[PDB]
């Protein structure tokens, strides 16, 4: 009856290599970047400016009035290196094998782009640090990450070279809307998906979580995550891994890198993935 012959990683791999599985959507969160040294900051467990309410450091109005706290925090939090993980390059391999329909990401850390996913491949649901824009509606001059980095480390508040307005990283602040691309792509992609690969997200933040209920009822959904997630909340189309009615949802519990390695091994891609990661990491390590 069901597309998966068994509710295991092996069943998912067999399905992926069957002619039935042509279009994969990845939904990813902070768990795919922790092994790169990027901490999960939506986690309250990780991490003077006289804010009227602390969220003002991420609220667009306060930023526009008092941007210095945000850029001081950005200097403190700036990564020492931008090296994507095995998981990121697994998605690049999906792209190379012609299986990747779209990667929806909650992360702003740019590692999807560094790993070789193109803008067309990506829905950065919470924005990105990869580009920044002048905040003046009549200008909107775009600046790359290197320019913003120089400004941040020199502790100069970044101003537009054309109009001297503030320049803001393209992350979604409080009081801003989610990008229209998120809804536009969701409405089209989920008519087309054969497999949902959910990696490194607890599916707790909305509307990003509700994406899993946009899949067709037959579409298998594989969670690769440290903890099970996405099931219906006993208090309030959720994941069903374990009931007798379960038919399409699979949980692989562990680090995202190790799960992607296990899946690649099942697919016969482990050598390809190892070679890609080793060469890309070497290229990043060698940046002079
Ligand atoms: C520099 N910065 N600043 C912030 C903020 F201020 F918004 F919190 C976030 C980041 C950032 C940028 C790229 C990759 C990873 C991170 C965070 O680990
Ligand atoms: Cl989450
Ligand atoms: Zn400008």
């Amino acid at each position: 009856e069901r597309l998966l012959d068994e509710l295991t990683l092996e069943g998912v791999a067999r399905y992926m290599q069957s002619e039935r599985c042509r279009r994969v959507i990845c939904l990813v969160g902070a768990g795919i970047s922790t092994s790169a040294g990027i901490p999960d900051f939506r986690s309250p467990s990780t991490g003077k400016y006289h804010l009227p309410y602390p969220e003002a450091i991420f609220e667009i109005s306060y930023f526009k009035k008092h941007p210095e706290p945000f850029f001081a925090l950005a200097k403190e939090l700036y990564p020492g290196q931008f090296k994507p993980t095995i998981c990121h390059y697994f998605m690049r391999l999906l792209k190379d094998k012609g299986l990747l329909l779209r990667c929806y990401t909650q992360n702003i850390d740019t590692l999807e782009r560094i790993a070789g996913l193109e803008q067309e491949d990506l829905v950065e649901a919470h924005g990105t640090f990869y580009t920044s824009h002048c905040v003046s509606a009549s200008c909107r001059h775009e600046y790359p990450l290197s320019w913003m980095k120089e400004k941040i480390f020199s502790e100069v508040t970044p101003k537009c070279e054309d109009c001297q307005s503030l320049v803001k990283p393209d992350i979604v602040f409080f009081g801003e809307s989610l990008p229209a691309r998120f809804f536009s792509c969701m409405q089209s992609d989920f008519l087309k998906v054969d497999l949902l690969l959910v990696m490194g997200t607890s599916l707790q933040v909305q509307p990003f979580a509700s994406l899993i209920s946009k899949a067709p009822l037959s579409t298998p959904r594989l969670l690769i995550n440290k903890e099970k997630a996405g099931q219906s909340d006993p208090f309030l189309g959720g994941m069903d891994f374990d009931s007798k009615k379960a038919y399409r949802d699979v949980a692989w519990l562990g680090e995202c890198d190790q799960g992607c390695l296990a899946l690649a091994e099942l697919l016969g891609w482990k050598k390809e993935l190892e070679d890609l990661v080793r060469r890309e990491h070497a290229s990043i390590d060698a940046q002079s």
